[PDB]
């Protein structure tokens, strides 16, 4: 049913292996792409401690091109795995090849070996096409786990905010190297001045003391607190926060969408504590006893942990394997009645409609004496009592009297903690008004 | 049926005395989760006059931890109470035991009595499990009362801003005693300076000018206002400050969900007040009288205050306590008509299903003579005439045209506040059909 | 129907006269709401400029509070007018007699003519519960017009933020004055320099420019922007500045709240402009034709303009309005058939029920030859085509060949504007099934 | 059918040609509106070096009004075209005239021509009339085009925000020229310094540094940041930003609604992925096997792929162009079987009522061999087995059992791609019941 492993030379993308070189790169993606703007924004050139951690990055990365014309992929209009070496290699030829090998080449020694022109700097730029990787990773995360959209989405939306304000602290950075170091001046770093500490020759201080300065900047401005002590002083710098705000407040709209968003849609429990509040103010609008409404508070306060699973099997999509799992649960506890004794195995297959569980609390009372029955009870367990017999597990009753028409000659009530079964007549009566093999051996008694 | 109090040891949880000792430790732990904070970051050790409060503030939680090898709790799966002394023990040993008993030492004369070491200190931040009781207090709110659960969930939600604000005030003070005082001018309330007023020499100012301006400084930034009179200089402080604005952001996202989604599950009154504007612009939209449609919108103005309580029980729950207090209500006043003058009882209390409930005003006509009938109306009080009778209260019309399908002789009209009850005889013919001891005394006249 | 108007002392509140007197005293009340704090924070006694109109405005609200004692109110939980005095008078001297009254006591004279004791100027605060007008007189706007309920709520929410800024600027004025003249640079605008402009020996700057600068304060403060060149410097400023924040941002989350759910209770017309895209994509996912499918969207275009006009009057209240409607609007274009020729009345204001209404495109096909008939159509005017007669105005055709499931022998088309009313034949069988004096003179053609 | 082009004096507005210069105004219109803020702000009288530019950019606007004499326009109550000249030229007169006619003088020669009075510059305001173009594009792009018409006025409210930034910051440059040049020390911009440069003697600093300064404030204000290093000094500029700041506090508001009205009327696709999530957790809430809920939940994710497709032509409108296209798609590969190898054309057109499309996966059972049968399938293309034939493409099988109600004899199963229509003998019973031909002809087998 393959049709291929005719090959030998294709990995199979949901191999083991190679799901731990996938969670490999991912690290080193996430490393390069936050490195890049550093490397642009507080150097003109690495000094020679970085070296052979520069010529190591890129390794990695050239193995991981090399490694994507032995893959295997699903296709999109049909749903087929395409084992063939030609149509994967046109595949990435055609996508993403480009940009991954000519970021790859080593642009700090052409830098450096071509008369430092400053306008070769600007290709170290193209290296953040590698945070693909990371949107893949959000991309597989959501579709297979147990975990809502929703909050991925917020999860997602809240690691872009990181990235922006960091790459933003970078280039604030570099616009003040931009001016000669006699204007220095009439920028904002060579101009400020914060307690008794002075920003002066601002070359010479150390690298995190300025990196930790411009990140407090972004970070301030992204909240939209802005204390003033740091600001623009320059017409680029004054550009540069212009264009950076306006992004920011579309950002900070879409966070505030999407959590309104997570919220309204709220989940069924809730759906139903309204509907106390409703029922309980329909019942104490006018005036009414207390004692058997407190009785049906705690009933439908253990039903609704129970009744939500019927919506959604009842007939969304037509199944037969809702048919293969109730021959699996109920009956195993119900051909035990002498109800059941020697009905055709048609009818035991069919019975299965409408037994709908609930649960119930050791105070109620069960059923009538004066009585039109409308519903029949199939026991899980039970101790339950009748004021002539107590009935206990595999058990039923009420069909004493509902196909003949007559009224109960039992007082049932309970002590104990309750699982039967429903049943209305109206399915019985009507597969009944079919098949009677069964009807011949219910009234076999 | 409780099978237990023959251990005569265990107090149930809803007594009325330990109802009493759960409110009187609440108020405990609010005042300790409020001086913890104030007490790492103003003293470094206690004065001599807070020595017998910091003493008696630790006996009550000593007693409160010995206090729950005694209380019984209800089971989760199961819904029975435990009264069994090693099942409670097993169950405080496994959840809340050690942070509670290791929050009750004396960490102020440790700390003295060990050359003052300042990671000794540190240990004072387990008290902020004490919230604990807050946050249960919470939690038994929401379910059992009148007050509807998002209210509550906004009002949960406020409380946690105030102590985030305070708790972000003391550590900000606090990081400013980690310098010597010879460096002081490099803190941000030790170059502070404020209209005519210095704050230098600040370890000698008093303790509520000290703690007002950091929760000045802490609530204004917690509000995004951000004047910038007070702002950070360090480089701690502004990693501290960094992270706090990345927290309030999406705390200040969550309270305006939270209050959207309050205000968008509107109630049902204008949910009927926008259907007024459809209907009268659908009448108004063509051209149309005014008198009848008036007549019949100051109708569904007093209609809607009553049409809420249909829904709510027309067939939710299948309870035969509408049963109940439908013959409780309605009949009572309808036995008195020689309508149901010799009805069996079967008839009396199958009746009760379509008398719907309405009110109405004193200018309305209520029956017509030239008619097919199509509702029966049964009256609790009245004074309405019609022209040949005047109809009074406990009685009825209608039924003398209906089931000989005549139009009525009728032209009934009203001149005051009205309760008549609606009846199709849908279901009167349908259950007609299947009893008749009652047809034969409703046509014995 | 009164049983009053045997008194003639009592005003209807419906009167003519009397509407104007309240429309006059709500201009007093809203002056009178926006002097106070103004009276309060700005001076320490009036000036002799002010006497006049100090005086005059309280006698408009004594005569005022006399009035009330003349004015029938409508009951709440009964809804007849009551026109009895004394049933009258208890009600306003349990209700708002006393500060009204109290309200209106000469207290700058009092101020005076006691020794300038501080204290007593504070019972002027009690003049701000006569913004009770303004909210009874938004409450009477929401009701009785032609806008919606929430942009109501939205404007009365707009009308809250004036004035609190205005009270919050007199209030943050008046704490700098509570200080002596010698201590005046440790205040907000003892201290202030903006410009060239120094704000010293501010008690002599004249009225407006104060204000000016108290009120840019508090309006900038709400707004979240805080330039910082104005901000406090005492103690007790930054207690109400600690305060004031903390009210408007849960005010600024109301009114978020507040249009987003107006904006996300949208209009039906982009309710069926959506479809319009769900249909046209689901007609071009799969390839088709352009032709009828543009007739069937511009069709829907024009239709959708009168298909809001069914649902709102199916079944939703049962009103007997619709049937003298529908005999006044329908079949007086209708009779003029001679399918109607001689039908009884019955008929005739019975037929009226499934006659919908929609309007079509001088490009369309109206009927089919091969043929079984689902539709009959009922025009008010045209001049339509088929291809052996040309239907006009008051006419019908269809009727050839449902009743006896015959083709249609017409090729039915338009080149006019359409009015024409649908018609299935389920609600014509089953209630012909019934009444057939009307089948006797429809087939006697 | 037209009635009209008798004429042929009046251009279509739907021709070729007029849609080419409808698009040369509007960038004319851009530009106009950009431009007058600025000449109003920043000169008093133009350079010599614009004066063909200014004369030129009438000239557009003078053809472009005399040009609206001559258009047809379509009619609002009725849709024909009117191409009557008189009709045209008074809807224009009431219209749009006036406005356009008086912002074609020129403003800039009467203003130097007439002794230099101020007054006279404030009519070159009435050429903001002209962004009615723009407004007009932006109602011409919501209706026709395939892009959602949420997003449209989130874009539309974008183009906002930048105009009335751009205008604010002309009018606050423009309020600093009032005062003379000797009081140019209490003005926003005559006492500015930033860095170690000094904004004196501003008026003879060049536009572009003056523009940015000004279009920087006005954008950091706009955000709600508020660094205060620009801030107002006067008067009437506190008056100005008390007006500006309250108008932009409910524009923010505005687009937060918009964008979380647009998220959270989300898309069908997560529309049925969480319920995917309820699914899964009712079947794993209880115990149950893997292998074949994996099989229908690969199902599942395939079918809801197709079943967005049902519901938006179930019966929504009642077209007989889904049964042009009915006739169009299905049996096409439905006659090749022997079933309908003689039935008559009604049965072909009527077949086509219920047969869903559904695709599946190369590894589910297509049929039981102990069954009662429910569904019948139409194969679009096949390959697919049974264990005693293969069947392929444009054939069929189960009624070999369906209508004589006999179990099938095959176990039907796939390794391919599916394509296969259902079928319930619901509908093929109950119009078998009404058309036999067909009857005869499905059983001459
Ligand atoms: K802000
Ligand atoms: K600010
Ligand atoms: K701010
Ligand atoms: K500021």
């Amino acid at each position: 049913t393959d049709g291929h492993n005719d090959y030998k030379y294709i990995i199979h993308p949901k191999n083991r292996w190679y799901k731990a070189w996938e969670m490999f790169i991912l690290v080193w993606a996430i490393y390069s792409s936050l490195f890049t703007p550093m490397e642009f924004g507080f150097f003109r050139g690495l000094p020679e401690r970085l070296f052979v951690l520069d010529i190591v990055g890129q390794i990695a990365f050239l193995v991981d091109i090399v490694l994507q014309f032995f893959v295997a992929y699903r296709d999109t209009q049909t749903y087929r795995t395409v084992y063939k070496p030609t149509r994967i290699a046109f595949r990435y030829l055609k996508s993403h090849f480009l940009m991954d090998f000519i970021g790859c080449f080593p642009w700090d020694l052409i830098y450096k070996a071509s008369g430092k022109h400053e306008l070769v700097r600007y290709l170290l730029w193209i290296r953040l096409f590698r945070v693909r990787k990371v949107v893949e990773f959000f991309q597989r995360l959501e579709k297979d786990t147990r975990i809502n959209y929703l909050f991925t989405r917020i999860l997602k939306l809240l690691f872009v905010e990181v990235y922006c304000t960091h790459t933003a602290a970078c280039i604030f950075y570099y616009l003040a190297t931009t001016l000669p170091p006699e204007n220095e001046g009439y920028t904002w770093i060579g101009s400020l001045k914060l307690g008794d500490y002075s920003y002066e020759n601002f070359r010479e201080i150390d690298l995190w003391k300025r990196y930790t300065t411009a990140l407090y900047f972004a970070i301030v401005t992204m909240a939209t607190v802005g204390y003033g002590d740091i600001h623009a002083v320059n017409l680029r710098e004054m550009i540069f926060v212009m264009i950076y705000v306006s992004f920011d407040m579309v950002l900070g709209a879409y966070l505030i969408g999407n959590i309104t968003a997570l919220i309204v849609k709220g989940s069924n429990t809730e759906r139903f504590r309204d509907k106390m509040n409703d029922l309980i103010s329909f019942m104490n609008r006018k005036k009414l006893g207390r004692d058997l409404r407190s009785q049906i508070t705690g009933h439908v306060r253990l039903q609704y942990d129970s009744h939500y699973t019927d919506t959604v099997m009842l007939q969304d999509i037509p199944a037969s394997i809702r048919a293969k799992i109730a021959q699996l649960l109920y009956l195993p506890y119900i051909k035990k009645v002498p109800l059941f004794k020697g009905c055709s195995t048609e009818f035991i297959n069919q019975i299965v409609i409408r037994l709908h569980e609930e649960y119930f609390l050791p105070g109620e009372v069960i059923t009538e004496q004066g009585n039109v029955v409308d519903h029949l009870y199939f026991v899980c367990e039970g101790l339950l009592e009748a004021l002539v017999t107590l009935l206990g597990p595999h058990t039923s009753f009420g069909d004493i009297s509902i196909i003949c028409n007559i009224s109960q000659p039992f007082t049932v009530r309970v002590c104990e903690l309750c699982h039967l079964l429903r049943l209305d007549k109206q399915s019985f009566s009507n597969i009944l008004e079919i098949y009677f093999h069964d009807g011949r051996t219910i009234l076999n008694n």
